[PDB]
Formats: C-alpha cells, sequence, structure tokens
C-alpha cells in the first residue's frame, strides 16, 4: 500500500578511488572487477514509501595521458537520458506516465591527495554542474587522519568556491531561512568523507562505515535519500533538463 518514486544516482571519480564499493554499500544499507562499462544498478527499497533507486556506475577516468575521451561518454549517457525523456514529452500520442532515467544526483569522488583540487577534477565537476547535480565526496576517507580530513574539507570548500563550480544544493535556489538551514548542513559536510564497506556491521579493516563518528557516509545517504530527495529531483527536471530542452 505505497507508490513507488524513482530516484537517480550516479557515481563518478578516478580508477579505484571505492566508486564501486560505495555502490554495493549502499545498497547492502537497506573482489569486486574493474568497472569497463558503464552500468546501472536498480533495486527496490522501502525506506513508508517505495523508491525505485538506481545506481549507475562509471569507469574510472584520469588513468590515460589524454582524458577528453574519458570525460565524454559519461556526458552523452546524462544526455541521452535526458533525450530520452524529451523524445517522450513531445510524444503526443503517449497516454502513460515517463519513466525517470535522467540522472537526478551525480556523486564526484575526490582522491584524498590532502592538498588542492587537481586541474582534472576541476574541469570535470565544472561540466558536470553545468547539467547535473553533483555532491562531492572525499574518497577512501579512512586514508587521512582526523586533523587532515578537517584541512581537506576546507581546501576543497575554497576550490569550489573559487573555481565557481555550483554543487547541490545550489546557493541560487534556497527560498526561506528554514530551507537555508538545512541546506547549510548539507553545505558544511561537503565534501562528504565516505568510507567504502570491506566484508561484513559493515565495517572497513575496524571501521564501521554506517557509524556517523567514523565517517559520513549514513549521514549522506540519508540526505539524498529521505531530505533532499524530492527536492534534487526538482532541480533537475526545472532547472537541468530544461537547460537540456532549450538547447535542442
Ligand atoms: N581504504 C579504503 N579502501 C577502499 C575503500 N572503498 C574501496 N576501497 C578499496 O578500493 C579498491 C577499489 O574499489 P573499487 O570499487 O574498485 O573502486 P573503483 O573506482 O570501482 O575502481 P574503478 O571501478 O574506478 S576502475 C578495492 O580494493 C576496495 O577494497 C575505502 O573507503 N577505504
Ligand atoms: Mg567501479
Amino acid at each position: 500500500m505505497k507508490q513507488g518514486f524513482e530516484f537517480n544516482i550516479m557515481v563518478v571519480g578516478q580508477s579505484g578511488l571505492g566508486k564501486s564499493t560505495l555502490i554495493n554499500t549502499l545498497f547492502k544499507s537497506k573482489r569486486i572487477p574493474k568497472t569497463i562499462e558503464i552500468k546501472s544498478i536498480t533495486h527496490d527499497i522501502e525506506e513508508g514509501v517505495r523508491m525505485k533507486l538506481t545506481v549507475i556506475d562509471t569507469p574510472g577516468f584520469g588513468d590515460h595521458i589524454n582524458n577528453e575521451n574519458c570525460w565524454q561518454p559519461i556526458m552523452k549517457f546524462i544526455n541521452d537520458q535526458y533525450e530520452k525523456y524529451l523524445q517522450e514529452e513531445v510524444n503526443i500520442n503517449r497516454k502513460k506516465r515517463i519513466p525517470d532515467t535522467r540522472v537526478h544526483c551525480c556523486l564526484y569522488f575526490i582522491p584524498a591527495t590532502g592538498h588542492s583540487l587537481r586541474p582534472l577534477d576541476i574541469e570535470f565537476m565544472k561540466r558536470l554542474s553545468k547539467v547535473v547535480n553533483i555532491v562531492p565526496v572525499i574518497a577512501k576517507a579512512d586514508t587521512l587522519t582526523l586533523e587532515e580530513r578537517v584541512h581537506f574539507k576546507q581546501r576543497i570548500t575554497a576550490d569550489l568556491l573559487s573555481n565557481g563550480i555550483d554543487v547541490y544544493p545550489q546557493k541560487e535556489f534556497d527560498e526561506d531561512s528554514e530551507d537555508r538551514l538545512v541546506n547549510e548542513k548539507f553545505r558544511e559536510m561537503i565534501p562528504f568523507a565516505v568510507v567504502g564497506s570491506d566484508h561484513e556491521i559493515l565495517g572497513r579493516k575496524t571501521i564501521e562505515v554506517e557509524n556517523t563518528t567514523h565517517c559520513e557516509f549514513a549521514y549522506l545517504r540519508d540526505l539524498l535519500i529521505r531530505t533532499h530527495m524530492q527536492n534534487i529531483k526538482d532541480i533537475t527536471s526545472s532547472i537541468h533538463f530544461e537547460a537540456y530542452r532549450v538547447k535542442r
């Protein structure tokens, strides 16, 4: 006795940052081979209401000498979903609901270098933010100490700001004071410090990934699935998708 709400999360980042590991971690909260192709993974989860969660795994980039050929297949997948949705909106014969395969949210994995963002990730996120909602994440946050994590977060924040990378929740979309407070609590977490679960409590040789004090994956999951879910979709539709509609 519930209804199905669709939600699409895409993981993006360099090779071996724990993208696939986080996906199975995220689904198992309700050797992984090398990701060579873009794969969508869908499972129905009942958080009172049923949600049709789809997670899109992507092959890592930054591994070659030229990475423009790596930033292209992901941009095509995003726009193709924007294309598949638009071909059904113009479809005047269609009596049925449109299935939403559009990427609503996109996690971006940042390597724990402990320094400023590299030109690659900067240019990549600037492209992605222009066509989709990005949520930057500190890949393998267990790599860093407590002190280093604080310093790294402070630095990543400065880059997004200095490079004009608008991440969710974009400040230009805050309605009132109550909307801003909840959004501030989200932005203060960016970049989210996540940890993939090695075997099984979902732990990491030990580090409980579902613990809010050990890492921030528990917060990120609930915020994206429960708290910020509908707001992301609304911005994906009214802002990002309309930007695509006008271009074509
Ligand atoms: N220390 C640590 N290691 C992790 C974490 N998450 C994943 N790993 C390790 O990283 C390695 C790669 O995990 P993986 O899922 O392959 O990243 P990946 O991006 O899929 O590799 P690729 O798909 O981009 S080519 C695995 O050996 C996994 O155990 C994490 O949070 N902390
Ligand atoms: Mg992978």
